[PDB]
């Protein structure tokens, strides 16, 4: 998986 | 506030 | 406030 | 996996 | 407040 | 896996 | 406040 | 595995 | 604060 | 494995 916020 | 990128 | 990249 | 904030 | 790079 | 902060 | 680099 | 901050 | 690089 | 900080 690449990337998110939290 | 909140804010930030994903 | 909440800031930052992914 | 790559990046992500938290 | 909260930053930085993934 | 690369980077990420947290 | 918080801060760097992945 | 490369980087990372934490 | 908090820095550095990974 | 190469780098990172913590």
């Amino acid at each position: 998986s690449t990337g998110g916020y939290g």
